[PDB]
């Protein structure tokens, strides 16, 4: 409670928690193959959030790194996140249109480079420097969203009604929620240090939570997670 941001992980922590726990109990009972895959990325990426949360919010996922003359607290333990449960979203959007594995590969390894690159900046002690990351780490970001947007094209002939709209609109909200994250590291304590780091805190927590809950909810109550079966 001495650290100004501890409420904020604090909530994501329980957010994270209650979200696994809900999935966990959700997909209990489900026999159908390809709803047990989506049932089991998508109750992974909360479940690995609750974890690093837990870690911020007990002072384990904290480092200092020093550049522009200060001392500056690093969460690094987002990034330990991220580095798994942004390629399980992207794979749940992946397996939805059934994309080559060519595509998934491409995906995740930009992903693994896109979060690889945000945390070499983020423990970079050259201030100047940190950006040349941040850039790099965002051309990966603008690849994987380009991916979502023209690389599926092939697919979308065959493409079940119900799949083709729940894509959509995880397509869109993984879109306006992934761009956030750049601009969030920019201007806070990564950055720039225009945001103070409890609002950045308070910021990453909306976005986490709603790129992991609120995707997976909107997810799991589809339809398209089922195999066509009568
Ligand atoms: C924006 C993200 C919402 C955050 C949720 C965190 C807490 C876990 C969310 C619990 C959802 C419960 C729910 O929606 O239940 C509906 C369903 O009909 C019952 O099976
Ligand atoms: C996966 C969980 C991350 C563990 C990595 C780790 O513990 O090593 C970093 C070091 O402990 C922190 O300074
Ligand atoms: C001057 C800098 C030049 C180098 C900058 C690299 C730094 C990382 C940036 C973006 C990641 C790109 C990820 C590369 C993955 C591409 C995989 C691919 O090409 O897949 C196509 C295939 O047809 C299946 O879709
Ligand atoms: C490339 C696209 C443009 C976005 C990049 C901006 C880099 C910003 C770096 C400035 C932060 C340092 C200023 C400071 O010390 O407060
Ligand atoms: C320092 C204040 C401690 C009390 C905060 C309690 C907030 C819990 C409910 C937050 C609402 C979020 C629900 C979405
Ligand atoms: C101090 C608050 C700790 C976070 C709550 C633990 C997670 C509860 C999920 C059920
Ligand atoms: C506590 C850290 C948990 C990270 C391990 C997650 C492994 C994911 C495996 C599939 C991707
Ligand atoms: C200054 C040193 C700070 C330590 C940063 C460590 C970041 C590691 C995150 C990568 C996650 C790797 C997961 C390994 C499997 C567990
Ligand atoms: C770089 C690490 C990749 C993490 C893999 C998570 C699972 C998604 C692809 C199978
Ligand atoms: C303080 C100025 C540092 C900005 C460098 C950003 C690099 C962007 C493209 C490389
Ligand atoms: C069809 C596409 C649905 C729009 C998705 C809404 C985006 C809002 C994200 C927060
Ligand atoms: C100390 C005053 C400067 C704070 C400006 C924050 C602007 C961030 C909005 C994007």
């Amino acid at each position: 409670t001495g650290r100004p941001e501890w409420i904020w992980l604090a909530l994501g922590t329980a957010l994270m928690g209650l979200g696994t726990l809900y999935f966990l109990v959700k997909g209990m009972g489900v026999s159908d193959p390809d709803a047990k895959k989506f049932y089991a990325i998508t109750t992974l990426v909360p479940a690995i959030a609750f974890t690093m949360y837990l870690s911020m919010l007990l002072g384990y996922g904290l480092t200092m790194v020093p550049f522009g003359g200060e001392q500056n607290p690093i969460y690094w333990a987002r990034y330990a996140d991220w580095l798994f449960t942004t390629p399980l979203l992207l794979l749940d959007l992946a397996l939805l249109v059934d994309a080559d594995q060519g595509t998934i590969l491409a995906l995740v390894g930009a992903d693994g480079i896109m979060i690889g690159t945000g945390l070499v900046g983020a423990l970079t002690k050259v201030y100047s420097y940190r950006f040349v990351w941040w850039a790099i780490s965002t051309a990966a970001m603008l690849y994987i969203l380009y991916v979502l947007f023209f690389g599926f094209t092939s697919k979308a002939e065959s493409m079940r009604p119900e799949v083709a709209s729940t894509f959509k609109v995880l397509r869109n909200v993984t879109v306006v929620l992934w761009s956030a994250y750049p601009v969030v590291w920019l201007i806070g304590s990564e950055g720039a240090g225009i945001v103070p780091l409890n609002i950045e805190t308070l910021l990453f927590m909306v976005l986490d939570v709603s790129a992991k809950v609120g995707f997976g909810l909107i997810l799991l109550r589809s339809r398209a997670i089922f195999g066509e079966a009568e």
